[PDB]
């Protein structure tokens, strides 16, 4: 039963989404990717070696770029999210309310999955993008990614693998406590028993693990206020570089936060 349930999320994890931590892992060890540092190698990526609206400048250029996979991240776990018979079984309406306030925190805690203090993958692993040069951006973009990375190398640390984050995905996703949500208990039933199979397959998947499972909790809590954050350096982007085009979907998304 809770076996059954985690081994039905986590197939929806891997038929879902198509950079898992696994194959992350091997392209950042070497078991290479194009390393994308400057404008110069930048340019060299987009020719062919690695890969919109209208060309604007470099910084608009990496935050276009971010902002399509992104938007592709949110498609995946929209159709994880409906792969989970339970959560497919909630009012469209309310779908779309855990979505909406759910998505930035399963995306970057995913996002620490091609991540590591250096930089992080692009394009299906082919390309690499070092820490240095998104701090080199013009502001504020380069203020967007730097906290992100700082949870990664954090969240790291427990040594999570694709069978935990899809339990771990799942749980962010049906929180019970999102506002305007109409079947409140409902919510809260179907997390309850996504958080009963995490802690069933920690133990068993991480037997000599300190206090992993409340750790993770409190993880959930920290990517609540990262998005907080992330949220409000949006905002401020469309009040101040009004030339930089965003994505219909994520405003929705911003649009009460
Ligand atoms: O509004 C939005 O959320 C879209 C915009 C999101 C976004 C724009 C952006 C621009 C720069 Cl110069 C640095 C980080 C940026 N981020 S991010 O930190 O959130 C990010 C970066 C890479 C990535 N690869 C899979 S996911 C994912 C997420």
């Amino acid at each position: 039963d809770l076996k059954a349930f985690s081994k039905h999320i986590y197939n929806a994890y891997l038929k879902n989404f198509n950079m898992t931590k696994k194959k992350a892992r091997s392209i950042l060890t070497g078991k290479a990717p194009f390393v994308i540092h400057d404008i110069e190698t930048l340019w060299q990526a987009e020719k062919g070696l690695v890969w919109l609206p209208p060309y604007k400048e470099i910084s608009v250029h990496v935050f276009y770029r971010c902002q399509c996979t992104t938007v592709e991240t949110v498609r995946e776990l929209t159709e994880f999210a409906k792969s989970i018979p339970s959560f497919s079984s909630l009012f469209l309406n309310d779908q779309v309310t855990l979505l909406k306030y759910g998505v930035h925190e399963a995306i970057f805690a995913m996002l620490a999955s091609i991540v590591n203090k250096d930089g992080l993958l692009v394009a299906n692993g082919s390309g690499f993008v070092t820490r240095e040069f998104l701090r080199s951006l013009r502001k504020p973009f380069s203020d967007i990614i730097e906290p992100k990375f700082e949870f990664a190398v954090k969240f790291n640390a427990l040594e999570l693998d694709d069978s935990d984050l899809a339990l771990f995905i799942a749980a962010i996703i049906l929180c019970g406590d999102r506002p305007g949500l109409m079947n409140v208990p409902r919510v809260e039933a179907i997390q309850d028993t996504i958080l009963r199979a995490l802690e069933f397959h920690l133990q068993a998947n991480h037997p000599d693990a300190q206090y992993l499972f409340p750790k993770l909790l409190q993880k959930m809590a920290d990517l609540r206020q990262l998005v907080t954050e992330h949220a409000q350096m949006m905002q401020r982007i469309k009040k101040t570089e009004t030339e930089t085009s965003l994505h219909p979907l994520l405003q929705e998304i911003y649009k009460d936060m």
